[PDB]
Parts: C-alpha cells; structure tokens; sequence
C-alpha cells in the first residue's frame, strides 16, 4: 500500500513522506510566498490613463489589474473604462509579489498548475507543449477530454507520463476550478479562495496521485483542514483516505523512516551493498562520489547501479540544484556505462523537477542539471557551520599552515618585536614544527634574535588560531606550553 | 626580460620580467648515472652485479646491455668480463635485499625529450598524445637533426611547443651525454658521474630556455654550484646570464612576485578585469567556479571566460594540481565564443609541462579536463570541502538534530528482535539528550520494555555526525557505555 | 537477630543486629506446565507450548512420562509435562533440576551426583534423600546441608501440586527475579525477620515464598513504615558505604588498605605489648578482610600482608581466624599460608562479572612521583638521536605528549635541529599526540625505504598496531 | 661478553652491558669514612690512654688504646708505642668539629658480600644455615677473620671465594705499599668513585673497560695498582669516538627502560611494574601453542625482571604474577630461571615458589620531579564505577539540603556516560524521590577522569542554560 504520511507535531515544523511500503521514495518538509494566489476582489477604482485597473484583493494594499490581463469573460481596442465598473466582483490570481511601493500584479487568466499539468480554465489562446521538451507527448496531449473555454500546458514533469496519467492530473485541476468558482459565487468580494503556499494544498497539488492508498495525519486540528482542503479541490473519493493515526511511538518512527529522513542530511549515504555515496558542495556545482563495499567488473557494475537509484531520491529528499556531477566508479564495457546511465534516467522519472542528463564521458564523469523546485533556499532550523564559518570550504593543512608562516614572518619583520607567538589548533602545530620546521628556522635566522614560538593547543580546532606580537622587554619565561593560558588575558 | 630568480637562504620562479609566470618549491636516485664496474656475474640469472659505488652491488640483467657492449641468444657469461667498466644508469630504487635495478641504456629526460643516446630501436612520440596533436609532432621530430646511433621520445609534455623550441631541447641533451660519457673517460670505475634530483639540477633541466636572459640568485654559495652545474650540463653560454643578487630587499619582493607565489594558496583569485576564479576541491575533483565583475552581457561572459581560461592554466602550474578539473564556465550563447574559450584554455596550457587533457564545453556549460601532478610529492589541493558541511555553510541545530536522533532511537528499538540501541553523539547532543530530553529516553525504554537505549557521549564527533546502532537479542557483550565507540570503530566507519 | 532488610523503593542486605555481612543489589532454568503440540520421530523430539515452542529431546523425556523407543511410541500429542529451560531461545528438559545455595536437586532423575571432599563423601551419604532422586552438592556441614536440601523438597512438592492444579499452558517457576535469587541465596533458618520497606514488593515477595513451598515463613516477612529510610534506622548505610573505601577502620584502631592492582588485590595492615597488638590487629584484619571480601565482592587473586608475628603460633591463629570468617561466604575460596616474607595468599570466585573499588595510577607506577617535563624531554631527546644513529635508519618519530612536543620542538628547537644536522638525512618527527599524558611516549624507528608519505599528525594512528600495549 | 662501560665525559656513570644488554648501572656522583693511611705516631698520650698520628692531614688523627693491634705490641699506652713509629691506620670516624678523626689499626676491607679483618680474627661470624657452611668452607689465612654482609645471603660458595681473594689480593698490595715508602702518605681512597664500581662491579670475565674520559681513566689505573691488580691496566682503555660511549653501545634506550612502566619482552609479551604501598607488584602479558607460549613468556619475564630490579633499584617484596602454567615442571623452571639470573645480583634476595594462585614472592634489599596530577600524589586512582558511585552519592547529599534547586555535576567525558547510562536508573531514584531538583549531569571533554565538580543551585538562582553549556558558564 502506498501512503501519504504526514508527521505534524510541532505545530510550527512539518513533514510528509511517500511510501510504498517503507520505501520513502519522496518527502518535503515545511511550514510568506503569495505568487499564484487566488481571491475574489472588487474593483476599487479604473484608470484609463495606465490602461489598468485597482482591486481589494484583501490585503491592505490593493492590487494592479491592466487591461492586457482582463478576461473576455469579464467584458460585459477598447478603453480600461468601458470594461469595467468600480466595485465590480472579479475572481483574481497573483502574478508578481508586492514589490516596494507596487501592488501585487494580479491577474483574471487564472491558471492551475498541478504535476504534469497547468490549466488555464480562463483563457484557451495559451497551451501546448513546452520549448524544454514530445512525439508521443503531441499525441497524448490530444487524447485530453478539455472542455471548450480552456487551454492547457504540459509541463517539462510530464514527459514520461502516460495519456491515463495525464487525465488523473487534468481531472484534479478541473475538479479545483468547479470549487474556486463555487467558493466565489457563495460570498461577497474581498476574501482569499485558494492559498498557494500552505503544506496541505502544497502537499496533495504536488504529492497526491492515483497509487496512494492512505493518508496518515497524527494531529487532529490538521486532519480536519485536511478534509476540507480535499473537498475544497473537489476530490471527495479521497475523504476515505484520510485516516487519524493516534498511536505514542511517532508517525514517522512507527513506519521506519526518520533514519532514512536523516541521511538526507549526512555526507556519505550507505548504498545496499555496502558501497556509498559522498555529496560534496562546491561554488560551481556538486560533486557527487562513488565507493564501492570491502568479481570486478559486476561490483562496479553493481555498485553503480544502487548509486543511480541512491542519488536519485536524494536529490529528491535534498532538493538539490542547479549543475551535479557524479563520479561513477569506472567500468571498462560501454554497455555498463549505458545500462548505468538508463538506470539513473529512470531512477529520476518520478522526479517533478526539471532534470537533464548527459553521458559518462571519457573521464568516468555524469554530468546532470536540475531545477530546485522551491524558492526559499532556506533550512528551518540551522546555523552557520563553525569550522568552515559560513562558507563551505575548509583550508588545507598546507596552505593553512603556510599561510600562518608568512603572518608569522610579517610579525617578525616589524620594529622592536622580541618574540612572535603562534598559537594553533595541535594538527597546525605539528605540521609547521615538522614539514615547514626548515622555514620556520629560516624566518628565526632571517631576523636575527627574534623568537618564533608555536604552540600546538589542543583547546582549539582547526580554523582558528593566533599570532601575537611581543615587543621588546614585555617577553616573560612563561614555558611555550603555558602560553595559550598567559594570553588567556 | 626573463629571468630565473633562485631563492636560496629552496624556491625558483620564473619572472618575465616583473611578473611571475613559474614557480617551483627524500633523498634520490632513480635515473642518476655512474660509472661502474662489474663486480660479479651470474650466467644462472642472466645478470650481472656492478659496483656504482653504492654499500651494496647494483643489479644488471642481460636484456639491459647495450649492442656497445656486444660484438654478435648469448649467455652473459661471453659477454661481460669481471671488473670491466661500464656507464650505468639505476632503473629502479633500492628495495629491502635487493641492490638497485641497472641499465646500459641510457636515458636523459628534458623537458619535451628523453635522449636514449644508448639505442635507436626505442623512439617516437607516445601513445598518450591524440593524433591531431601528434599530427604535427609527427612532423616536427623528423625534422630535428638526431645522430645515428640514438633515438628520441616527445614527451607528452612536448605537446605546444614548436621545432625550433625541441630543437633547443635535444641539444641540451646531446651536451650533457657528452660531457658524460667525458667525465667517464677521464677517471677509474667505481664513482658518480650524473644526480638526477639537485633542485639546481632539476631547475636547469626543467625551466631553462632559450628566452631566458637571466638567472638572478640571491645566495654566494648556491650560486656557485649552479654555474659548475652548467658547466657540467655543457652550456658555457649560460654562466655569462647567472647573476648574483644582492639588494637588501628579498629576491622575491624586488620583483614582487610574493603576492603572485601567495595567491596559489588561495580559493578565490581575482581577474585582470574584476571577476574571479573560485578554486574547490572534493574527493573525486576539482571544481573550478567562474563570477564575472559589476554593459554588454555576451561580450562580458566571453571577455571574462577567457581571463578565466588564462587564471586556470597558471593557476594549474602554480598550485601543481593534479587529476581530474572540471570547470564551470559562464554561460554562452554563441557557439564561437565556446570554441574561442576552448582555444584559450589550449594555448594557455601549451607551456605546461605537465599532460594535460581538455574536452569541450559541454551542454551544460561545463569543461572537463585533466593534469598530471609533476612532483612524486602528493598535491594538496589548495582549498576543499568542508567535512562538518559538504560544503553547505549550514549545520543543523543541537535541538532538533537530537529530537532527530531521538525518534532514530526509537525507531530502531521498535524493530523486532533488538536487544538494544546505541547512540553514538558528540558531547553537547548526548548532554542535551540525556538532561534535557532525559524524561523522553526514558520514555522510550519504557515502551520498549527490555531495550537498552544507550546515549554515549563521544568527544571524538563533532555535531552533524552521530550513529545509530542496533544490537540484537544475544549478540550484545558487557562493554562499559564509554567504551562503545571504541568497539564499533570496526563498524561505523564510512567507505 | 539475623534480618534480612530490603530497600525496594532493588537492595537487599543481611544484618546481624547492627552488623552488615552480606550484601546484593533471562529464561534458563524457568519451570512450566506445558502441552506437547507436535511430535517428530525424524529429529526424536518433540515440541511443548511463549509465542514460540520449545523443543523436548528424546534424551530429555524422564521415565516418569515413559508409560531404543521412538519419540512417537513414548508421548501423546496434548500430553501434559513440568517442563524446564535448558537454554534460552537463540532447549527444553522434564529431568528439572532445582539449585538451592549448596545443593542441586534433580527430583525426577537419580542417575546424578557429584580431596577437600572427603568430608564432603561422608555428609552427602548423611542427607535424607527420597528414592526417585538424585543431588548434586555445588562447590559452594551437615545439619546446615540438609536445611538446604529440604528447602529444594518444600519447593518441588509446589511445583507438582501447582501443576496438578490447573489447565497445561501456564510458567510454575521464575529462576529469576532478584526476590527469588536473595531467598535462595541469602535465607537460611537463623534469619529471624525480612522486613521489606515496599507493599508492592512485599507482596511479591510472600508470593515467592510460597511457590518456593515455605509458608511458615511468611509470618517472618513484615512491612517496615517509619520514615527514618530501612537501612538509616539499621544504620547499616555507613558500613555500606565501607564498601567504597580504600582504607577500611578496624575495631581497635588500625586499618585495611584495599589496592589493587592489574594481576591481583593487595590488602596492607596498618595497627593503631608489640606481639599482642599485631595479634590482635591481624585478628581483626581476617575478620574486616573476609566481609569486605563479600561486601565488594572482589574476584581472583588477593594478597595480605598481615603485620608481621614472630611466633609461629599467631601465624596459625591468624590463619584459621581468617579460614573461618570466610566460612559463611558463598564464593570458593582458597586460602594458603603467610609465608617467609609474611604475605597470605587467596583466591575468590566474582559471583557475578565486576570489579573493585580503587585501583593503582596509571601516570605513575604507584608512586605520585612524575618526571618533569624538561627532564622528560632531554630523556627523549637522547632516545631520539641514539636511534637516528642507528645505520640504515631514514627517519625517527617520537609520539609525544602535547606539552612534550611543544618543549620539545621550541625550547629545544636548537637541540632537534642539531641531530637532524649531524644526522645528515635523518628525519626528526616529534608529534604532539593529545591521546597522551605525560610519564608516556613513544620513540620508533623508520628503516630506509619504508617511510610513507603520512602527515606529522597522522602519524599516531598508523602507528596503532605497533605503538599498542600487551596490557591494553 | 659481559663489559663494563663508562661515561666520564660528563661532569660519571658505571654500566654493566651483557652483549648488548644493561645489567647494572651506577651513577655515582661524588659529594669520610674508611680511608688507608701509613701513619706516624706523632706523640703518646698515657693520659688519654690513647696516641695521636699524621695521615698526611692538617690535623692528627686519634689512635685509643683499644684499637691498636696485638701485631703492633692491663699496659699503658706509652709502653706499646715509640713515638715516631710507623702503622697502618685505618679512619673510623670522620673530622668532627675539633677533634681529629678516630683511627684504628683494625683495618677492614668491605666488599660486596664479605669485610675482610685481616688483622684481628676476633671478630667474625654470623647475625642462615648455607652462609654456615659456605663461610667454614672459604681459604682464609690463620690471622685474620672476616664477616658476612647482609648482601651475603644470595652467596654461593664459590661467588664468595671471588669476593674473599680480591679482598686479600687488596690487602697484600696495601702492606707492600706500606713497606716501601716513609710514614705519612694515603694508601688507600674508599670513597672516589670509580673505587666504588671495581671494587662492586668487576670481576674475571670483564674483558674490557672503556672509559670516554682521560682525566678520570688516569685515576682509574691508578685506583687498580692501589687496588693492586696490574694485570687489569692493560684492560682499561680510552674511548675516543664522536658518538657517546653508551650511544654507540646501544644501552641508553635500555638505561631508560628502568623508567617505564611497562617493558616489552624480547618475544612480544610485556612486563607491567606497579608498586603499592605494601609491594611491588609486577604482572605478565604475552604477545603456536598456549601452553608453549605462556611459559615462554614466562622465562623471558623471568630474566627481564631480574634486571630491571638491579636497573631499578627496587626494594623490599615482590610479588611477580607470572602467566598461568598447568604443567608443574614448567612452574619449577620458570622459578629456577628468576634464581639463576638474580644469581648476579648484588643485593640480599629471597625467592620463594609460584602459589596454588599462580603467584611468585620475592624480597629484594635496596643497596643503596612532582605531583602527580592525577592521583594528587597517592598511590591510586579510582574506577570509573566506584567514582561514578561516589558522585552519586555526593549528589544526592547535595539534592537534599533544604532549599536545593538543581544540582550540577560537571564531569570528564567517560564518567558522564557510566552515571548517565549503566546509572540512569539512580539517576532518576535521586529525583523522583527529591520532588522537584534537577540533577544535570553534564559530559565535560575539557576534565579527564579523577577531577569532577558537584554544584549547587539554590530555589532562585537558577538560570535557563543549557545543560552542555553549563561548564562555561561556571
Ligand atoms: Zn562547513
Ligand atoms: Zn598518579
């Protein structure tokens, strides 16, 4: 059975994973964003010099409607002023966020995006396929029972799909829309109908299809607003679905799957078989390295092709973006690397984001490209990294150290300095006091009678460090070890 | 004006002529030459014992003589008499017993050629280098004036330069076979007549040209011995070119090359016209990130990709980086501006020594290629990765990564058959969990009746890093809690 | 009056009015009715109902139930049978065996039982022994053996008159619960009360007692309800606390000095006539010796360096006070004579696995006394060249302590410098290793050819194997 | 070959080096007592009963009556004694204050095991039931008598005979070096201390005794004829290499074995010296067949411990845990092989069996820096259990007083982990029955394992810390 769970107990933080079985095969991991929210608003007032319109959209700043976006529906070339009157009731979606002194741009081409589909119910002079992409995506397109006002995309997602698929996606957004416009004709103007951003619209717009068997919510407040979302998007075959869980061992913990949440965030992931994966992140891209466990050419083949299936729902679970590239472990028979190659493109099918994939190259390299599906680049609860103190790279031993000697020297070269001390995590002090220990006695007998001292501390690590100055007469006999505590003031 | 610049009071740069355009910063004996003589032979292993010198005999064997040594399938013992002396280069190092691998066949590496004054039957240009290369190095080494009795190798290295350039090479070499085989005919067997690793030696060997006007040395006692080693290369014509200096401002400074020698240490390296090249390094490569400066955008994504291209080339020599390179370029539209971009990274590389290999820019706008680390030293790439990160800049916090660890727990000591659960955690999380989230482990332990949740605090982590184990129904021993980790150090280790 | 005391809000303590004397604070050998669910005449065992069933040999099956055969000829499918675990669930035996603190009873099987034994031959023959079974005495007198071996017959009757009782599924005996273990090991007939501070536990513990087939013993356990906690009003909660000490007081005035040591525990005698005071301080040791023996319950090998005794007679006398004092505890002991030097060595069996209470520095020997670290270093640093002398050595690695290394390669940078300088060639690495303290070191030498290209700091761990202890 | 070597190149060290194995070391270094002087009688005190002679000191030395030999002869002093007369006089007693030192004709020559009183047979004997016979067995000459040491215990017969004739090969060369001079001079120096190392160290199968110092072996040879044993001068001989005497013979490393704790033995295995305050215990690691191993480890034991107390210079009981052996033969070898190889040993020592507990006592006679950290200077550090057990306790006392908050236990790393895991349970005892306090016991990596803190926090004070950040804030 495959399902939904959605693990809720800080009321703040919130959770839900897909599983068939215990396969966590997708998560997400949440809750402002208002882009592509639907209102019904009145019009506050026509401006027939901007060619637009203003509307009440409910919040405390109205918003810009031009003539451009108006639906011919609304039209009871042609003057803003002859279309439509103040105080008129109009269903309305967000183009553009607010912006400085500006008002959310709104549109009435309302469209409804779900995995594989945008609909918009509103306007038919938009549809087709996209530039991304589509023989058989021309033909499925067409195969769609869509009513006669409407057009529709299909998204870069919905290209290994099937037409039985498509008509699962398409329905959804129909059902939704029927639902919008029921919403709109029951009240009078100013409020909010759909909300684009919060995690249960999110979550079944995004995460629902036909193969799911449950929805678990272990929060009672949720699971009613649940419900009404659900019936809300006009899918009420679903309400039976939608099950409490009650039990005191957490939802997630229960079904096995905060462990594999975890290695979400870890460096190296376990593969199957014992080999794993390393994800490393640089400023250009990610590097993504495979090890295999403990014949050859099968291990490699073999270890290869768990890392496809691996870095797939990793860049899932992860959300990675923008340029990755994978160093497979070489293999010397092209029909592996082809095989290891077919594997990681339909380990990533399921993957709504928009991902491209390359061959392994001459350098045993994959390269791949994805698009990171949300805008907030953001972690709800973290803070910077001490060791690499924000930025992600750590300095090598090397040039750390060489870099400290030269600092050293610059102490050493100003006037009336007795002594220089270095104080260093005990890694840094080893390396400089053994493989630079020739350059270190050359600063020493460069500036004759100037002591150079480096102190290995073990109280600090590997970023930090110290070089102070001692000029001449202030030097104490404090032992080079008792140092760390004398500057200790 | 070029000029070698030896810092020696030990560090050589190339400058032409204030900027900084090569640098170069375990005792030796491959491929060092002596006389020797033959000590002992062995018709039973097909060899022969030489004495170079060395405490213990060098190692001879029949398919390592040269025809020079031959008058007309032979047994060594017709060949070589006892105590004759004979020009000997070490194949090999010593290793454990064994005295060193020896060879008559002479070799002498440039830095495009190796002479094999020795033999003729060994030459051409290798197989590492792609034929549209080698097309014209086919041409090339045809045209270079080689005696009869000896052959050439093009090394890879060879790969940019022209034949007026490997002209100058192999005579180099040519000079010294023949002050050494001078130096052999003017002394009894047993001694010394080549050292292949001087960093003078070396130096000469590797970073001299003919467009070099000078070789400043900042050290009396250096600069001695490098005139004798150029007298003893066979190129008077150079003494003349080495020069004492003498200022009181360091060598390097007079010529400000300091900051240049300072920035193959750094991550980020800042273009002639604003933007950067950022410098990181995994496990597996080199990823080399380009930014632009501050307006046309084609022009600036174009202008700035090729100073990249020329930053990276150096950047390579200066860093010695070695293995694989992948460089993200700026995005380009024009198709030209990606073969001109690409052109710029081979001629910018053509003076490297190193082999070097460059594919396209790719679909997704990115550059593969390889170099080989000149130097038996094993690099160290300037910057990489941070290992508490994976290079996020990000780490979660002790509170939720605990409550994260917490559920892990218990979700192991749910599973049937276990015994018990060991967290293992750095010291803050097994402190925060057994204090401040004490009443929830208890909890578990509690709904798990008979599993041991064991929280082992470990000062060996730090705090992304933790394990979490299981132990099952009667594979548990009686090890004390803090000695835990010490015990699981066969297991939790990550390939 | 013998009590035992229970603190159970689990401790349990043997007290002889004031004086504490004995201290303590799985499925094997479990009792049950069971049914035989299935019979295999292909493996000749059978199978009795946990949610798993266990398994019943042919080799198991008692005469009793018998009424070469096959396991199909001997059991009915259903049957009935007091059944005991031979081995946890990873075994199950209708021979049961029931161990007391002496004694072994195998009531349903006769064909059992089992030169400090003569004695042993001779009281054994004396027990009043039922027909149908057979006993085993433990390596742990008469009239004190036959309280043990009634105790074992009081027990089975329960066993087979709470299985003639009911229906076939049910567990008639738990070997263990501590309960259970502190009346089998720790009653005896000269235990006058068992006052238990707990309801809850009292409760169990009455329960015990008479599926242990005593009830005239259970007008002898009494609930204690004073605020004053069980063990403060006893005032046992100091001798307690003895346990903990190196330096126990003896009566007198002396004392006991508890060290022990990585092969063995050494307790030293301190005192407060000179001939009468070491008698009598010695005297007063065995007595201490032998319950702290208990009360800490120390394993192994243990030598006692009584006071000194220049008559032979005292010697003996301190001999068999201790023999004696150590006649109630549980454990085997074995115990020689003081010999020329004036040590005694014993041996006692941990009853279950522990340790003890101080044990010997391990910065010094045992002394307090430290080298300083100059002299320290000017020690290594003569260790370092003396290697680098060596012919055919490449390089020479000390694995320092961390204020070592930094002594070491500042204050005496000059004198490193030197060796590396008149040892052309020979390379120096002297690594701070904050894994040490600072008596311990490590001086290695790196023949030529076998060097690796491992960093200064790294080195530590390459060297494990090799830098590691046959101590640990 | 059994060599002496010494360093004098340093302002001087004795080792005996067995191949290439130190034995024995001295290190002597020199700040009274049994000098030899040819004397004469400067004046006779009838008075004093008593006479005054000239050593060759600034001020005479004191001859009583008492101490003058029969050889030299109730009478007085004035009838024995012509003055002017010359005697071979031995110090008793150094200069004190004004007195000039206490002299006897008595002369007695102390070596390792015997005191040779070649001129009086009066006194001599025992206070020991082989020393009995061995003593009546020895060659002495009819005049004179002579004492067992202490060290004399752990002498065969044969051993003593060694001692015995290089005391009368001394006392031979001191009467010739008496006869063939005028009065006043120094015949023999008890005390300069290579006298010390050949007269306890030297005997007929050292080859060699290389010394790195010319000033100090000129006093050496001399210190050998006044020894009277010129065949030996040939023997001495100057070091003269850039390398240390005792570098190029490989012993320094061995010379700082003495220091450690543990010793590796030659097959793998180890010794561990650990003293108490009764004893000196010494166990046994090992590094095939286990029955071949154990008592093969055991021999090397054995022989490595022998010289590690010579090295050491421990004293008093030993007790040698020595690795398990089921055969009794192998337990009676492994005893015969510590006696042979003690058998050089200086010192008085006793060796008893290996015990029904596997056990070997030994009892060895002494012939002659800073606190700990760790322990504060005393002989123990506690488990990790025991002290764990300690502070809980010592919490809860804490958790008791009357208006308690919290309770803060800052410990090492591993402490935290025993309390807060095999403890939990008490853990948890200690709050629930004190309704209301927090125990926090809190893993400090900055303290290491006997140093703790138990604090106390009073209803009020407390502040919303974090518990791992409790440590910087005390
Ligand atoms: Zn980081
Ligand atoms: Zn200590």
């Amino acid at each position: 059975m495959k399902r939904m769970l959605i693990n809720a107990t800080q009321q703040e933080e919130l959770r839900v994973a897909l599983v068939d079985g215990q396969r966590l095969y997708d998560l997400d991991i949440e809750s402002e964003q208002k882009k592509a929210n639907i209102y019904k608003g009145k019009i506050t007032r026509i401006e027939p010099s901007l060619e637009a319109a203003f509307v009440d959209y409910g919040a405390e700043r109205h918003g810009f409607l031009p003539l451009k976006e108006i639906a011919r529906e609304y039209f009871p070339r042609p003057n803003i002023k002859d279309v439509l009157r103040e105080g008129q009731e109009v269903i309305v979606q967000i183009d553009k966020e607010e912006r400085g002194n500006k008002g959310a741009a709104l549109t009435t081409f309302i469209s409804l995006a779900g995995s594989y589909l945008v609909l918009m119910p509103n306007n038919p002079r938009a549809g087709g396929i996209s530039r991304r992409i589509r023989t058989e995506l021309k033909e499925a397109l067409a195969s769609l029972e869509l009513p006669e006002g409407m057009g529709l995309i299909v998204r870069t997602a919905g290209v290994g799909k099937s037409a039985e698929a498509l008509q699962w996606d398409l329905s959804f957004r129909l059902k939704h829309w029927e639902a919008i416009k029921k919403a709109a004709e029951s009240r009078p103007a100013p409020f909010l109908i759909h909300q684009e951003s919060n995690v249960i619209v999110r979550a079944f717009r995004d995460y629902l299809r036909q193969d799911i068997g449950e929805i678990l919510i272990d929060n009672p407040k949720v699971l009613e607003l649940a419900r009404q979302h659900i019936a809300a998007l006009g899918r009420p075959d679903f309400s039976s679905k939608i099950k409490l869980y009650t039990g005191e061992i957490p939802l997630f913990s229960h079904y096995q799957i905060e462990s594999q949440i975890e290695s979400a965030f870890q460096r190296e992931v376990r593969l199957p078989s014992g080999g794993s994966i390393v994800i490393d992140s640089t400023e250009a891209l990610t590097a993504i390295d495979i090890n295999s466990a403990r014949d050859i050419e099968e291990t490699a083949f073999n270890t290869n092709l768990e890392a496809a299936d691996e870095i797939a729902r990793q860049l899932r679970l992860r959300d990675l973006g923008g340029l990755i590239v994978i160093d497979f472990i070489d293999m010397t028979p092209v029909r592996h690397q082809r095989a290891v190659e077919n594997r990681l493109r339909e380990a990533v099918r399921q993957d709504r984001a928009r991902i491209q994939i390359s061959h392994i190259s001459r350098f045993g390299l994959l390269e791949m490209s994805r698009q990171r599906l949300s805008p907030s680049l953001g972690e709800s609860s973290h803070h910077v990294c001490p060791r690499c103190s924000g930025t992600g790279t750590v300095r090598d031993n090397e040039s750390l150290s060489l870099s400290i000697l030269r600092l050293i020297e610059e102490e050493a070269l100003k006037e009336n300095t007795q002594e220089v001390h270095a104080i260093v995590p005990v890694p840094i002090a080893s390396y400089l006091l053994n493989e630079k220990r020739s350059a270190v006695n050359a600063i020493e007998t460069r500036q004759d009678g100037v002591r150079c001292v480096i102190v290995p501390n073990d109280q600090m690590e590997t970023p930090h460090y110290h070089v102070l100055r001692v000029r001449k007469g202030e030097e104490t006999p404090t032992l080079s070890y008792m140092l760390p505590k004398l500057h200790e003031e």
